[PDB]
């Protein structure tokens, strides 16, 4: 609420973020999960810190304590602060893949940041959504398209060096950065984001890195494209949205599904209680879709968060969730060392 990048703007971002890591992280994998099982759930989060956070949390906090620490960003503080992070608490349910990326940067004879990223599967690098999960903060730190693009990319490229991986993140801060910007229509929200992907996916890198795993000429903007006919269609169930869209481990599976429900959420859902607020309907169906449900919470409810404000922060589910204190402070502090207020 309030104006564009307002503080309470950049407190809802992150604390929506947490919500959907510590909430969603119940039913991790789950591959199916009833919505009225997930309406009985968080009823236990009605009148702290019992619900702890998982590596989604942790290397968003790594992201956003470098760039404070550099008021910019800084490729080497940012890798030592994940592979840190990593090496503090590494049971917060890291990827397998990206630990062999937090070791490498460990090692202080390693003096190229980008490089251990790059070897990961044969060289390709990784499409995990691990660099999107995370991504949030670079776009309270930055308010142009072009610098949200910019870092995005880099931040990513720390641990997930192809296309796949590293456009996932760039859309999911791109979500973020209209999202602060306040009141929008579904439709310019979603055709802005698309507008944005068809510009990244003609480059040619991309296309070969889709054109090596099988799959479609602009994975993501096909994807976005889906959305808008799911935002058109008549009784959407659960089945069609992860059948177009995914909700797997992959950010190509994931972040398109975390804007539609983000999207989807803009408006009451008669299937959702009318008491809960639009933050609290996107989480609870982000939530229902199964799946990776950490994930996708997360980051639909980080672009929620961003769009509904700190006023849509229930107190009593954000004290449900380790760090939420830290988490606040955070935001608090990119928007005076960044937005400058
Ligand atoms: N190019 C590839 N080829 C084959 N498999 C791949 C590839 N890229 C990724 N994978 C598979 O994808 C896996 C993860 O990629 P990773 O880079 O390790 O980690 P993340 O940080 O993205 O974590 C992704 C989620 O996993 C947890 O739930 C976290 O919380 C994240 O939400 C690999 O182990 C591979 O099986
Ligand atoms: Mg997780």
């Amino acid at each position: 609420a309030g104006a564009a990048r307002s503080l309470s703007r950049f407190r809802g971002c992150l604390a929506g973020a947490l919500l959907g890591d510590c909430v969603g992280s119940f039913y991790e994998a789950h591959d199916t999960v009833d919505l009225t099982s997930v309406l009985r759930h968080v009823q236990s989060l009605e009148p702290t810190e019992a619900l702890y956070y998982t590596d989604d949390t942790a290397m968003a906090r790594a992201l956003v304590q470098s760039l404070l620490a550099k008021e910019a960003f800084d490729e080497v503080d940012m890798a030592h602060r994940f592979a840190q992070e990593y090496k503090k608490d590494p049971d917060r349910g890291y990827g397998a893949g990206v630990v062999t990326v937090f070791k490498k940067l460990l090692n202080p004879k390693c003096r190229d940041v980008f490089e251990p990223a790059r070897a990961q599967f044969n060289g390709k690098g990784s499409y995990g959504n691990g660099g999107a999960m995370r991504v949030a903060g670079i776009s309270l730190a930055y308010s142009s398209v072009q610098d949200v693009q910019k870092f995005a990319r880099l931040s990513a490229q720390l641990t997930h060096a192809s296309s796949l991986g590293y456009n996932g993140a760039i859309l999911q801060a791109l979500a973020v950065h209209l999202a602060l910007q306040g009141e929008s229509s579904s439709e310019h929200f979603l055709k802005q984001l698309l507008g944005h992907m068809e510009d990244l996916e003609g480059d040619a890198q991309s296309v070969l890195d889709a054109r090596e795993l099988g799959m479609e000429e602009r994975p993501y903007s096909s994807r976005l494209k889906k959305i808008g006919e799911l935002l058109d269609q008549a009784s959407v169930t659960r089945e069609e949205v992860v059948s177009e869209l995914g909700n797997g481990i992959a950010a190509f599976e994931s972040v398109p599904t975390a804007i539609y429900c983000f999207l989807r959420c803009m408006e009451p859902d008669p299937e959702i209680p009318s008491a809960f607020n639009s933050l609290q309907r996107t989480l609870i169906y982000s939530i229902s879709l199964g799946g990776e449900t950490d994930t996708i919470a997360t980051m639909a409810g980080a672009i929620a968060g961003a769009y509904y404000g700190m006023d849509q922060v229930p107190e009593s589910w954000q004290q449900s969730c380790e760090g939420y204190e830290e988490t606040d402070i955070l935001a608090q502090s990119l928007h005076r060392v960044f937005q400058k207020s």
